[PDB]
């Protein structure tokens, strides 16, 4: 039965399970006539830009990067949702900064990477205190960026997620102002160019197995990942596992109907919030392999 011969996969470094299906080579195990390509990208709206000019033709992100993807006309398909980690997603605000409710980020130079999950949860926590986009100033940066700006003095706060927030909180750069628990966040999705999935589906369907079976490794092999993980990110390994422990388990799995019309929302959300160009539809991208 054929499989192709390459498989381009982006992924993201704070993804702990992804770093490690890349370092344990399961991919490639499972396999074996597939040059599997990792490509690491700094956040997902980079992924997603990639994935729409065939740099990758897989790859994860959070819910909001495809549907700015969508938005600006790419023909990606949703081929796995990534349960959400809320205690990793988090507003963030120097440690020394008088800023300490949602209610204070009014008028505030807020960083966070535009159109990625940090924008929804800026959005979503941002509108329970009666504070919209337009109340605080943006500073559209991606992770290593804001990172600087961050250390700079030039940011109020950053809305950004794992490994930064546990890092920053750790070695006391920062306050958490609020994470996502209680928004009902999605998740995160695996986005495919529709090509490579229509010609590919059983492929992509395993390959979604085996990166489901990856994210078990950080608890199954709690300290092994730890280990891993720091080695690899250069991370510390209390840093490392503080990321662990905002996370439960999230393995890629099928759209269900409830994620799907989760997504929807975000995607009414953002256009009357007047986030998006264009609505976005979510279901005629949905994909499932079948069997």
């Amino acid at each position: 039965a054929a499989e192709p011969a390459q498989l381009r996969i982006g992924y993201q470094k704070a993804v702990s399970s992804l770093v490690l299906a890349k370092q344990h080579r399961l991919l490639e195990q499972r396999f074996p006539r597939t040059k599997i390509t990792w490509v690491e990208f700094p956040a997902g709206p980079q992924l997603l830009e990639a994935l729409n000019v065939g740099s990758i033709d897989l790859g994860g992100a959070g819910d909001i990067p495809p549907l700015f993807a969508q938005a600006a006309g790419a023909d990606l398909l949703y081929v796995g949702w990534v349960p959400p980690t809320p205690k990793a997603e988090t507003i963030l605000v120097p440690s020394k900064s008088a800023l300490r409710t949602v209610a204070d980020l009014k008028g505030k130079r807020i960083a966070f990477q535009k159109g990625s999950s940090a924008h929804n949860l800026l959005l979503r926590v941002l509108a329970k205190s009666g504070l919209s986009m337009r109340d605080i100033t943006p500073l559209y940066l991606s992770p290593a960026n804001a990172r600087a700006a961050f250390a700079a003095g030039q940011v109020d706060a950053w809305a950004i997620w794992d490994p930064w927030y546990s890092a920053l909180t750790l070695d006391g750069s920062a306050r958490l102002l609020a994470n996502g628990e209680g928004l009902g966040l999605t998740g995160g999705f695996f986005l495919s160019s529709r090509r490579y999935a229509t010609a590919w589906g059983p492929f992509v369907q395993q390959v979604m197995g085996t990166l489901n079976q990856a994210d078990g490794l950080l608890e199954r092999d709690r300290a092994g990942s730890i280990k891993t993980l720091a080695q690899v990110s250069g991370l510390p390994p209390a840093v490392v596992e503080r990321t662990l422990a905002h996370r439960p388990p999230a393995s890629v799995q099928p759209l269900s109907a409830q994620v799907i019309k989760a997504q929807q929302a975000t995607a009414d959300l953002f256009y009357a919030q007047r986030l998006l160009p264009k609505r976005v539809l979510v279901a005629p991208a949905v994909w499932r392999a079948p069997d």
